[PDB]
C-alpha cells in the first residue's frame, strides 16, 4: 500500500501548493530535537482540535523542505496514510493491520531519513490499546523510521500514555492558544494569498479587529476560524454586493453571536463600564451608593491588581427593593449584554453542611448524577455568569468553604477539577434576615446604626471568611413613596415589544392618581410588589381582551381613566 | 518473552535461587503437562553487556568486514577507546534488542562511504576518526 | 483429582477417611449421582514416601534406555546407596516431584553420558561412580 491514504504532502510543499501559516516554531525546533532523539524519540503536542496542531507538522515541512535546517534526517517520509483505513482497507475482517501491514512494505526499510506524522495518537493506533496500526510499535519505530499522532490531552489518551507503548515514548509539547499580536502578523501574513485569493483589497485596522474580538468574548472559535470566516464572511457581502470594510463584515458575526453588534460592538470597556455604571444609573435610581458600592471594583473587575482571579464583587446585603437581585443580574447581564448569567441554587436539599447533594455533589467517580449541575455544566455552558444565594443560606458550609476558596481568591475549587476560569466571574453573596430591623426605615433614608449591628449580629453570623474580604454593599430604603413609579413606564414599555410593539401602540396612559392607588395598594408596605404587573394588566388586559373583542376603535390611545371602596376601577373606552 | 518482563525488572542476568522456577511459572500457560515430558529443555537469550558487547561490537565489523568491499581494499580501523566505544552507547538497546544499532551501525558507515564515494582517495587501509536530536557525535575519517 | 488431596494429608498414604471423604462431597458437590453411581470403583492415589520413590530409583535405572536399540553399551549404572540419594536427594517435590524430576533426572544423569562416549576410553562397559555449590558427583568413570 503506498498513496492512497496516505497524505503526499512534501512535495505539495516541495511544488509548495501549500500555503505558509508560520505559527510558533519553537516545539517544532523542540520537536527538530526529535531528529536524533531517542530515550524518548519524539514528544507530542497536545491543542484543541482546530489549532493546525498538523499545520504545524505542514509548517514543519516548509522548515523541512526549504532544507538549511538539520539534515541529520534529510531524506523524507512525512505522509499520513491511516485515514479511515482502519476499517476501509477492504471488504472484510482482519486487513485493517494488513492494511497498514500492506503498508509495511512499502513502507519498508527506509532510505528517507524522515519520521512521518499521523494524527492524533488516537488516529493513530486505531480506537486506541487495538491490533489496528500495529498496536506494539518498537520494530518498525525502533526500527525503519518512526511516526507521529496527536491530540487533545487526559483520558483516552492519558491512559496510553501512562504505559502501553508510549512507557518509553513520546511527551507532549503544546503550543498555546494562539496569542496576542503575532495573530494578524498571522493573520496579515494570512492577508496577501489567502486574502488575495479571498477578494478585492484590505487594509489593516479592522483585522485588527475580531482579532482581539474573537481573543475576545469567544472562548469556542477562539480561533481565526471565524475570522477566517470573517475572511470570507467579509467577501460574502461586498464581493457580492459588488456582482450586480469596517469590520462590519464582523458586524453582522457579531451580531449574529450576540443579537447585535451594538452589543458587542459597544461600550469598549472601562471608562464604559463607568458609562455602564451610569447607565445602571440610567437603568435604576434609588441609592446612589448601592449604585457605587456596586460601582466600585467594576473597575477592578477585569483590571487587576493581584490576579483577575480575584472575585471583585460587591457582597450582597439581602433584601429585595428594585434592582435588587433582578437589576444586579441585568447589570450583570449589563456587563456582558447577557442577561441568563446564573442561575439560584435552591439551598433546600443544601441544609447540612454536607450532603452527596452540593453545587459537586458527587466526584464522578461512582454511580448517580452530577449535583449542582450548574457549574458541573454552567461553565461548559459559559463564563462570567451571575450567581445565586439566600438570605439565610441553607447551604453546606463545606461548598461555601470550598467556596470560601473561590470565594477570597478567584480560581474556584472545581469538585471535578478545572476551574476552567475564574476571569470575569464577578458576583456577591445575597444575604440578609434583619428583615424587623430591616424595617427600621424612616423618611426615604436609613442612617446606620442597626445596619452596623444585624449586619453585626450577622457579620460573626456565619464566620468571618464569609464577611471577611470582598468589600462593596447593598442598601436598601425601598423606594420612599414615589420614586419608584417610574418603573410603570419601564412596566408599560416592557409590555408593547415584548412580542410585537406592532400588536399595540395603543400605549394608552397611567393616570398617576391610579399608579398611585396602584402601587399605594398595589405593592405591600412588606414587598407585596410583584403582582400589580401580575395584575393591572390584567383588567386592562380584559379592555384589551374587550376592545379586542366587538373590536371598534384602533388608535394609540392614552387610558388616564379610573373612577370596599378600594377599587375606583380605572377601565377605559373607545 | 512472556517471562522476559521478569527481567525487566533487572532480576537475574544470571538467574539464581526461584526466579528461573517463577520464569517458569508462565511457562504453565502455553503448555500443558503431555507437551512437558517431550520438552528437552529451556534457554534464554542473555541480556549480555557491553562488558560483553562492548567486543560483540567488535565483532560486528569483523563481521561486516568483507561485505561489501569483497576482496577489492581492506582496512585499518583504528578506533581507541571513543570510537571503541561511541556507536555502541549511541545506538545499542537495554529493550529491543540487539537489532536497533545494527542497522544504525550500516548507517553510519556508508555514509563516510557516501563521503568517501563523493571522495575516492581513501584507498586500502582505513582508521575511523569519531568524537561527541539526540547522540551527539563525530564519527570521520582522514584521508 | 480436585480435591483436599490439596492438603492432601500431611500424614501418609492412609491421610484419612477424612481427607476420603472430604472428597466424597468435594465429588458430589456438582456431579451426577447415578452417574457418580456409575462409578465402579473408588481409587485415589497416595503418598510413596522413600521405598516407593526408592524403588522407582531403582526401577528407572535399567528402566528407560532398555527398550532402546542398541544399550550395547551395556549400561550397569550403580547405586551403593549413594548413587540413588543424589537425584533423591530432590527426589520429590511434592507438587511435581519424579516425572518431572526424573524428566532431567533422566536428562542430567543421561547428559552425563556421551561424555564417556567422547571420553573415549571406556566404549562397551558400564558402572557408574560418583562423588560429592552441591554439585558434583556426576558419573564420568575412566576406563
Ligand atoms: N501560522 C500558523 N502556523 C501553524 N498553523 C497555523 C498557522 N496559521 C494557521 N494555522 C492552522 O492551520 C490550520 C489549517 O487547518 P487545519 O489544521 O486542518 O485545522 P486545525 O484544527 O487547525 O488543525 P489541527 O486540528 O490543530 S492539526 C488552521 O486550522 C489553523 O489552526
Ligand atoms: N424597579 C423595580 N422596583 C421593584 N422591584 C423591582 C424592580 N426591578 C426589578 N424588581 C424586582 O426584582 C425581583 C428579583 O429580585 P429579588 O431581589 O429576589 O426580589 P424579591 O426578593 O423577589 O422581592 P421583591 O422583588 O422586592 S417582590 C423581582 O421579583 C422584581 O419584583
Amino acid at each position: 500500500y503506498l498513496s492512497k491514504y496516505a497524505i503526499d504532502m512534501t512535495e505539495q510543499a516541495r511544488q509548495g501548493k501549500l500555503d505558509p501559516v508560520i505559527g510558533r516554531e519553537e516545539e517544532i525546533r523542540s520537536t527538530i530535537r526529535v531528529l536524533a532523539r531517542r530515550i524518548k524519540s519524539n514528544p507530542c503536542l497536545i491543542g484543541e482540535p482546530g489549532i493546525g496542531k498538523t499545520a504545524i507538522i505542514e509548517g514543519v515541512a516548509q522548515r523541512i523542505i526549504d532544507d538549511d535546517v538539520p539534515t541529520i534526517l534529510q531524506g523524507a517520509k512525512l505522509f499520513s496514510l491511516d485515514l479511515a483505513a482502519l476499517t476501509a482497507g477492504a471488504k472484510y475482517k482482519g486487513d485493517f493491520e494488513e492494511r497498514f501491514k500492506g503498508v509495511l512494505k512499502e513502507i519498508e526499510e527506509s532510505k528517507t531519513l524522515i519520521v512521518l506524522f499521523i494524527d492524533e495518537i488516537h488516529m493513530l493506533m486505531g480506537n486506541g490499546k487495538d491490533d489496528a496500526a500495529n498496536i506494539l510499535k518498537p520494530a518498525l519505530s525502533r526500527g525503519q523510521l518512526k511516526v507521529i499522532g496527536a491530540t487533545t490531552n487526559n483520558e483516552y489518551r492519558s491512559i496510553v500514555e501512562k504505559d502501553g507503548a508510549f512507557e518509553r515514548r513520546f511527551q507532549k509539547i503544546e503550543v498555546a492558544e494562539p496569542s496576542v499580536r503575532q495573530t494578524v502578523a498571522i493573520l496579515r501574513g494570512l492577508q496577501p494569498k489567502y486574502e488575495i485569493h479571498h477578494g478585492v483589497r484590505i487594509l489593516d485596522s479592522a483585522l485588527v479587529t475580531a482579532a482581539q474580538l474573537a481573543k475576545r468574548y469567544l472562548p469556542y472559535r477562539r480561533l481565526p476560524d471565524s475570522a477566517l470566516d470573517l475572511v470570507d464572511i467579509s467577501c460574502a457581502g461586498v464581493a457580492v454586493a459588488r456582482d450586480s470594510v469596517d469590520s462590519d463584515t464582523i458586524s453582522e458575526t457579531a451580531a449574529r453571536l450576540t443579537g447585535i453588534p451594538v452589543k458587542k460592538l459597544s461600550e469598549s470597556e472601562n471608562e464604559k463600564l463607568i458609562h455602564m455604571e451610569r447607565d445602571l444609573s440610567s437603568e435604576v435610581v434609588g441609592q446612589m451608593d448601592a449604585i457605587k458600592a456596586v460601582s466600585n471594583a467594576v473597575r477592578l473587575s477585569r483590571s487587576g491588581l493581584a490576579n483577575p482571579r480575584q472575585p471583585a464583587s460587591f457582597l450582597f446585603l439581602g433584601l429585595s427593593g428594585s434592582g435588587k437581585t433582578e437589576l444586579a443580574k441585568k447589570v450583570a447581564g449589563f456587563l456582558f449584554n447577557d442577561e441568563d448569567m446564573m442561575i439560584r441554587v435552591d439551598c433546600s436539599e443544601l441544609s447540612e453542611k454536607y450532603a452527596v447533594s452540593k453545587l459537586l455533589g458527587t466526584t464522578a467517580g461512582y454511580v448517580g448524577y452530577d449535583e449542582g449541575g450548574f457549574l458541573t455544566n454552567q461553565l461548559q455552558y459559559k463564563p462570567y455568569s451571575v450567581l445565586l444565594f439566600d438570605e439565610v443560606e441553607k447551604a453546606h458550609p463545606d461548598v461555601l468553604t470550598v467556596m470560601l476558596q473561590m470565594l477570597d481568591d478567584g480560581r474556584i475549587t472545581s469538585g471535578q477539577g478545572k476551574t476552567i476560569d475564574c476571569s470575569n466571574c464577578i458576583v456577591i453573596m445575597t444575604s440578609a434576615l434583619g428583615a424587623e430591623f430591616i424595617n427600621s426605615q424612616q423618611g426615604s433614608k436609613i442612617q446606620e446604626s442597626t445596619k452596623n449591628l444585624v449586619m453585626g449580629a450577622v457579620r460573626q453570623h456565619f464566620r468571618p471568611e464569609f464577611l471577611n474580604r470582598i468589600s462593596s454593599i447593598v442598601i436598601f430604603n425601598k423606594l420612599s413613596r414615589k420614586a419608584i413609579h417610574k418603573i410603570v413606564d419601564i412596566r408599560l414599555k416592557e409590555i408593547e415589544e415584548r412580542f410585537e410593539q406592532n400588536d399595540k401602540h395603543y400605549k394608552l396612559n397611567l393616570t398617576q392618581e391610579a399608579k398611585d392607588f396602584l402601587a399605594k395598594y398595589g405593592y405591600s408596605d412588606d414587598m407585596g410588589a410583584r403582582p400589580l404587573n401580575r395584575l393591572i394588566q390584567n383588567e386592562i388586559l380584559n379592555k384589551l381582551a374587550l376592545r379586542i373583542l366587538k373590536n371598534e376603535i384602533k388608535d394609540k390611545e392614552t387610558v388616564n381613566v379610573v373612577l370596599e371602596a378600594e377599587e375606583c376601577l380605572e377601565v377605559l373606552p373607545n
